[PDB]
């Protein structure tokens, strides 16, 4: 049995578990309505993402869930990263209540408005750019390195704020997940098992790229093992179609092999605002 927390504890009557939410990309999670989650409207029932554990979950997996919850706690609230709303934690099994994010992730965000009504502008991207990185600086700020920060795992609520996802998770390489996870991973990540907030630096420009090709994905038609080589030679990718010189430079910024030469999230933020500014 759990110990309470209630300052963040729901009452089980106010929350109703609907339909899972994708697959298992961030776990066992559901969308649900949650009753008095926003303060204005104490009545309204507000729809959440829950997440939980499988019915044959061991020790370990309730652990983990429940480190992640007071990492969340930790952390604190943003704007752009997903956010801890509240936990059932008594009488019933183990629900954590997270923001909802109504259009998906942004890989998938990006690859819908590709064409049409709601094909989105080159501002558009440079904002989705910018709320990233202010994110990415908070979390910096507040000792947490993401370690596979990418469009997948970046989120898009129905007013289009973006929300950084998988954050306070606790963490072969020719394996795939649908994704490789390995082409957003900075070269020392990659071969000494170094994180830092500057090897995120580098999964942002990688991010950058993703989202200035409309979420495309990253070093086409390369194997991983050509991708060691490639990378060690001082090899990158090419700018993508129709992006500007200055976001490019920014991208290549981020790609410096030495992590002290890439910028630092609070760089990239003030970078992003001055192209928003210009154009
Ligand atoms: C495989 C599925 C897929 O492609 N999806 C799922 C869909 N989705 N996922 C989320 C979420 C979440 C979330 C994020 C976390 N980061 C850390 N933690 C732990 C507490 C510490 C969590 C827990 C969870 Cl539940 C949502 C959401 N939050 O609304 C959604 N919404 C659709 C996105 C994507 C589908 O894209 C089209």
């Amino acid at each position: 049995e759990l110990p309470a927390d209630p300052k963040w504890e729901l009452s089980r009557a106010r929350l109703t578990l609907g339909k899972p939410l994708g697959e298992g990309c961030f776990g066992q999670v559901v969308m649900a309505e949650a009753i008095g989650i926003d303060k204005d409207r104490a009545a309204k029932p507000v729809t959440v993402a829950v997440k939980m554990l499988k019915d044959d979950a061991t020790d370990k997996d309730l652990s983990d869930l429940v480190s992640e919850m007071e990492m969340m706690k930790m952390i604190g609230k943003h704007k752009n990263i997903i956010n801890l709303l509240g936990a059932c934690t008594q009488g019933g099994p183990l629900y954590v209540l997270m923001e909802y994010a109504a259009k998906g992730n942004l890989r998938e965000f990006l690859r819908a408005r590709r064409s049409g009504e709601e094909q989105l502008t080159f501002k558009d991207l440079v904002s989705c750019a910018y709320q990233v990185a202010r994110g990415m600086e908070y979390l910096a700020s507040q000792k947490c390195i993401h370690r596979d920060l990418a469009a997948r795992n970046v989120l898009v609520t129905e007013d289009n704020v973006m929300k950084i996802a998988d954050f306070g998770l606790a963490r072969y390489k020719k394996t795939t997940n649908g994704r490789l996870p390995v082409k957003w991973m900075a070269p020392e990540a990659l071969f000494d098992r170094v994180y830092t907030h500057q090897s995120d630096v580098w999964s942002f420009g990688v991010l950058l790229w993703e989202i200035f090709t409309l979420g495309g994905s990253p070093y086409p038609g390369i194997p991983v093992e050509e991708l060691f080589k490639l990378l060690k030679e001082g090899h990158r990718m090419d700018k993508p179609a129709n992006c500007t010189h200055d976001l490019y430079m920014i991208m290549r910024e981020c790609w410096h092999a030495a992590p002290s030469q890439r910028p630092t999230f609070k760089q990239l933020v003030e970078d992003l605002d001055r192209v928003l500014t210009v154009t």
